[PDB]
Parts: structure tokens; C-alpha cells; sequence
């Protein structure tokens, strides 16, 4: 079977515009300057995704945001609370194999690279506009794996029907600014000053609001190879 | 009592701040150009307002909405959808009389001049940035009363513990921008390209993000005289 990819499943996506391919299909590619093997893999419903792995991504994310420099949050999500947020709509998880399916009861703390989510950042009328988060696990630091997530995501949300990106907030102090959205032309169309109180940080931390045309993507940032 | 106007009562308002005030007190000035006197109100809680003006509300921003022109929703809302919209944290009504108090069962086509809400634009660590929502009766067109409705605004949100407003869509479309955002020096900290698709607009609409900061404001727009 194939519904698991298969953007007829999408939910709570863009109100005015349809997908443009009728599948998502796993993208592999290799980590960069290594011959290690990622693959990307769709999630338009965690009832395709082994319960192992949300419960991972469920403890990753609580840690990135009991950590207080990246997320607004300053609690813990509950397991509910988690679902909705980060599965709302698509999300998408990078697994460290070169099988094109997600194996069940994998070693995660190994095996997981990143993931994201990909939700519309606003009510109907602005629904063509998508808003993403992302994280990346502790232990492939180092390995430019956030670049690739990046990648990924500047394949797969036009696919979706979206025709804009919004991140309403990013830190200065995000070293993902400038090691990605910077790099990939992403525009910094605004700024809030003070944003945000942040852990480790004296004074509140200005924020960035990156937006990026999905309709007129560089090849070049596209290329996995 | 004045339970109904203690800041005490304040729900989902910032985290990391308190109010600078134990109350709002109703804030009476006169209508710009004219001899007709209006008054402000806090609205902590709906149940200190009558249900008549909140079912007038109700339908006065489906009305807005149903125009499809100012705000992203495309349906009207459930009841219940509405009060948890508008009502979420804190809101404001703004009624053509000369009392210090809210009466029962009035012309509210008559009387109901504008309301607003004030709540947190982000989760806990950010959550001393406001957003804000302003509606204005269509029959008090004309009237400049949702300038007034700004400068209630910008002396009564600072008083809930905010410190920075963040509007996250103004459509440029929208005459708010330059007859108020802009002439309360509310700056243009962003812009959302082709943001909105719009009733009765054949290309999508751009808007505008504006902040303030809402501890250094100019008293030439704090004062009602
Ligand atoms: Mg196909
Ligand atoms: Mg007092």
C-alpha cells in the first residue's frame, strides 16, 4: 500500500490550493561530506510512523524545549499535547538508512537524524502560507544535518500546495539562522525585538522572521546530490 | 464590586510579568472632532458584560469576517468558536454613554462604537509581546473611533504586564494601516508578500507585520483630551 504517501491524506493543509504531485516519495540522499545514507520520510498521519519513534521525537522535543534558547514554550508538552502539535497536519522524520520504508523498533538515539512539521502558518485566506519547526538529535550534531531537514522541506512544501514560507520566530542566538536559513536565501523579512526570554541569557533575545518564495526556488538548494 | 475591573482576574495574560496596575478604570474621552462622549471597558470575564452586546459582537465580526477583507478566517464562527476567540484573555468595549458602568439590554447598533481583544502573540517565554484585533460598528463609520480604539489600547495593554505589541497581519489593503497604525507611530517591522487571498481583490493581498514598544509610547498618543 501507498497511503501513507499519498497527498489525498493531507490534513489540515491550504484551504485554496491543492498538492501538486499526487505522493511524496522517500528522498535519500547522503549526509553531507559523508557517504553515510539518509532517507526522508512523510508523515501525513502518525498511525504510519511506529509508536516507538513519536515517543522518541516526544522525549527530543521536551528536551530542546526544557532547554529554553529555541522554542517559546517554556513547558513540557504532555503526550496529547505533543500529537497535536507537532502532527497537525504533515510532518516529515529522517531516518540515518538506505531502506525506502520505516522499519519498525529501530534504535533511534542512532537512527534518527531529524524531523519537522509542516502546518499552515495562518487561518484560510493565508493558508498558502506554511510555517515548519525542526529539530535535530543531540547525538548527530555536528553533521549538517539541519541543512539537509532544510532541504527536504524546500522539496516537499511546494508539493503540498503552499506557496510561501513563514518561520515567525527565530532566535539570533539560533545558530540555524545563519548556518541555514541565511544560506538558502532565505529573506529575513522582519525582525521583534526582545522577543523572547531566553536560558542563559541575561537580557530577552531578538527574534527573525524568515519568509521564502516556494513558487521560485534555487535549483541549486533543491540538489541532494 | 469591582471584581470586574481587577487585573487580578487576568486569563492566559503573560507569564514572566505582572500587571502595573490593580485595576483598569473606564477610560471616558469624547469622540475626535466632536462633543459626544464614549466610554472604555475592561472585560476580564464575559460574564461581566450582558449577553445581548456579546451576541452583537458575535455577529458584528462574522459580518467583518463575511466581507472577506481584514481578517484570514474564511467562515463565520460557532458561538462558542467566538468567545474563545475573542475572549480568550482580555477584551475591550468601547459604548457611546456617560455612565462608568456597562447597562443591560441597549441599542447596541446604537451604542456599540468598537471592541478589541488583548492577548499573548506567543507561548510563555514571548508571551509579553501582545496581539490585538479592533472591530468597529459599521453604523459609526466615519467617526474615527478605531483610532480612539488604539489609543485604549496603548494605554491599557502596558497595564496588563505587555511590552511589545505585535500585529501579525495588516493588510495593506486595509485604510487602518496608514490611518492609525502608521499616525501612532506603530513601525512596520515586516511584510508577508501575496499574504491573503481577499474578497473582491483578483491578486493576493500583502500585509503588513507592525510592533511598538509598549514602554516607551509618546503621551501626544496616550492622552484622550
Ligand atoms: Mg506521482
Ligand atoms: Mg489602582
Amino acid at each position: 500500500s501507498i497511503e501513507w504517501k499519498l497527498t489525498a491524506n493531507l490534513r489540515n493543509g491550504p484551504t485554496f490550493f491543492q498538492p501538486l504531485a499526487d505522493s511524496i516519495e522517500p528522498l535519500q540522499f547522503k549526509l553531507i561530506g559523508s557517504d553515510t545514507v539518509a532517507t526522508a520520510f512523510p508523515v501525513f498521519d502518525t498511525k504510519y510512523i511506529p509508536d516507538s519513534l513519536i515517543n522518541y521525537l516526544f522525549k527530543l522535543f521536551n528536551l530542546e524545549i526544557e532547554s529554553g534558547k529555541t522554542y517559546p514554550q517554556l513547558h513540557s508538552l504532555t503526550k496529547q499535547g505533543f500529537l497535536n502539535y507537532w502532527f497537525h497536519s504533515f510532518a516529515v522524520v529522517v531516518l540515518q538508512t538506505d531502506e525506502k520504508f520505516i522499519q519498525d523498533n529501530q534504535d533511534w538515539n542512532s537512527v534518527l537524524l531529524g524531523t519537522f512539521y509542516i502546518k499552515p502558518n495562518y487561518a484560510p485566506r493565508c493558508s498558502h502560507n506554511c510555517n515548519a519547526g525542526f529539530l535535530v538529535n543531540g547525538a548527530h550534531r555536528g553533521q549538517k544535518v539541519g541543512y539537509r531537514l532544510a532541504q527536504v522541506y524546500l522539496n516537499w512544501a511546494p508539493l503540498l500546495g503552499y506557496k510561501y514560507s513563514i518561520f515567525n520566530l527565530v532566535f539570533v542566538t539560533n545558530q540555524a539562522s545563519w548556518k541555514i536559513w541565511d544560506k538558502l536565501n532565505f529573506q529575513r523579512i522582519g525582525l521583534v525585538p526582545h522577543a523572547g526570554i531566553l536560558n542563559g541569557f541575561s537580557e530577552p533575545v531578538d527574534a527573525i522572521i524568515y519568509g521564502k518564495d516556494l513558487t521560485k526556488i534555487e535549483p541549486e538548494f533543491l540538489s541532494m546530490e
